[PDB]
């Protein structure tokens, strides 16, 4: 029904009223939103391929192409060996120094305090229902082998502190999580850490999570499921979680088919165009330094008002009938160019990789490390003309097939004898992860966001996230993300390749770019057909 489509984009938008003529992502949609809502639509046995969204941006057209869930999911236990996804390799080929110690993290706050039996059912249920969080990893015969544990053992630690006693909170908390983070054991788990700190300003509920299970969407699941599992309890009813969808142990399966199904390898001609800026890669640094490792890493910050992002989120993307990544890519391109003079460069883009790309493969509600990564040539041709640029930058992503989820399938999935010749040991100096929105998710009627919570804990430059002696991998990090209403892009460097002031030159041209593109595109009409 239309009907249960505006609910749901109300919720998942955070919009309390929404007409069906209303324009989805006009009102701030995008593509994780999309997949939000098409997770929604599975707890109702409905369908929704996320690029008819994109096709009829509006409920009233939408309800047309909504069908019946044909897929049905594993709703048991999970449990067996499963083959290690593009990003997993990627991170075991790494061999970064102490690799336990590579997490993502979040803290929750709830001014009239959690109950802690509540928790510990909720949490329970948690580790059952999203299965990749009871994996284990060990080796065998110099290889990796990731496998799904049932419901046997210790599933996730869980600590207590009383700190209404303690007049430094914040001390305490940043020590005692950094110990959780610290002491996650891959070969036996648990990989979730669990801490609840009880203040005399309310109840704080640290969590970390090994990044090998977990993502940014997933975590966007887990707050969901947490809120509802706890006002079922609350309220003495049985704990009830939405429908699984599919398993990460069979998502890795049928990848593993596609990554050598011969539809797959016809996509392998079009990476060629990576050959052309082999030597498009490397920007110039400050200094030159032995010195790699994660406690070298700094960042600038830069963040928009409240104001400036709801025209990036709103009234920015009917210009050029484009999407978030175009608009921050391009004034990433005038930003460099204008920073270092540079005309040409190739980045590595993160994309959230939730991409329709199996079958009736439905993951929009599944827990797991999903992330791709893949290399985007940005190329600066007219820096007078912003409307040429912006269509340059839109054209040549939309030339990259599927989101560009097939370049690390072709690298580490696909069998030797099948392997495109692909210039694989490319190896960009910049990253570009911008991670979306979360208010909607973080904040809810249960909970919000801890105060004592320090900097982005889903990145890289989260506190205690990643273990010190662990190696950098990135001359330029750069990540971004929507809080309060703010967007926010951090650039991590490492302090002995560049002074402080030379990457806060590169932020505020970036900003300032940012800016004259919204301004730009604000006053552009909607006239694509
Ligand atoms: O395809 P889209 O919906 O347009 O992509 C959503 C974006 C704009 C947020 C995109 O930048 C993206 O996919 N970011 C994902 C990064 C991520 O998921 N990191 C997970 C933790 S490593």
């Amino acid at each position: 029904i239309e009907e249960t489509l505006v609910t749901i984009w109300q919720d998942v938008l955070g919009i309390e009223k929404i007409g069906i003529k209303d324009n989805f992502y006009a009102l701030g949609g995008d593509s994780i939103k999309a997949i939000q809502v098409a997770a929604r639509l599975h707890s109702y046995q409905l369908k929704l391929e996320t690029k008819d969204l994109l096709k009829y941006p509006t409920i009233d057209q939408l309800v047309h192409y909504i069908k019946d869930s044909k897929r049905r999911s594993e709703q048991g236990i999970v449990e067996g060996e499963i083959g290690l996804t593009p990003i997993q390799h990627w991170f075991f080929e790494q061999q970064f120094t102490n690799m336990h110690h590579w997490n993502q993290s979040y803290m929750l706050y709830r001014p009239n305090g959690f109950d802690k039996e509540i928790l510990l059912r909720v949490f329970n249920k948690i580790v059952e229902h999203h299965d990749a969080l009871r994996m284990i990893y060990k080796h065998h015969n110099g290889k990796i082998v990731q496998i799904n544990r049932g419901l046997e053992g210790t599933l996730f630690d869980f600590y207590t502190f009383d700190l209404t006693a303690n007049d430094n909170e914040q001390q305490v908390i940043c020590e005692e999580s950094a110990r959780l983070q610290n002491s996650i054991n891959l070969e036996v788990g648990p990989l979730v850490k669990i801490a609840l700190f009880h203040t005399q300003n309310g109840d704080h509920l640290f969590m970390a999570i090994h990044h090998l299970v977990v993502d940014g969407i997933s975590w966007r699941i887990l707050f969901e499921d947490l809120a509802t599992a706890y006002e079922q309890a609350m309220h003495q009813q049985t704990i009830a979680l939405p429908e699984k969808t599919d398993s990460f142990k069979d998502w890795s399966i049928e990848l593993e088919k596609y990554a050598n199904s011969e539809l797959f390898l016809e996509e392998a001609e079009y990476w060629h165009h990576l050959n052309y800026y082999t030597d498009n890669v490397q920007i110039k640094k400050d200094y030159v330094t032995m010195n790699n490792k994660q406690k070298n890493i700094r960042y600038v910050g830069m963040e928009l008002t409240i104001e400036e992002t709801e025209k990036l989120l709103k009234n920015v993307n009917k210009a050029y009938r484009t999407e978030i990544n175009d608009i921050l890519l391009t004034a990433l391109g005038f930003a460099l160019k204008e920073w270092a003079d540079i005309d040409k460069i190739v980045i590595n883009l993160e994309g959230h990789g939730r991409e329709e790309i199996l079958e009736q493969m439905n993951i929009a509600r599944t827990v797991g490390w999903f992330t791709s990564q893949y290399p985007v040539v940005l190329d600066m041709q007219k820096s007078d003309d912003l409307s040429y640029q912006i269509k340059l930058m839109k054209e040549n992503l939309r030339r990259i097939p599927n989101k560009g989820i097939g370049y690390e399938i072709f690298k580490y999935l696909t069998t030797e004898y099948l392997r495109p010749v692909l210039p694989f040991t490319l190896k960009p100096e910049i990253n570009f992860n911008y991670l979306g929105q979360f208010d909607t998710d973080v904040k809810t009627e249960l909970f919000t966001r801890s105060p004592y919570s320090m900097g982005n804990s889903l990145g890289p430059d989260g506190k205690n996230n990643l273990g010190p002696e662990g190696e950098s991998y990135f001359v330029l990090n750069i990540n971004g993300f929507i809080e309060e209403g703010k967007l926010h892009i951090t650039f991590s460097y490492n302090e002995q390749q560049y002074k402080e002031d030379t990457i806060q030159q590169l932020s505020r041209s970036y900003k300032q770019h940012l800016l004259a593109i919204i301004e730009h595109c604000v006053q552009k009409e909607d006239t694509e057909l």
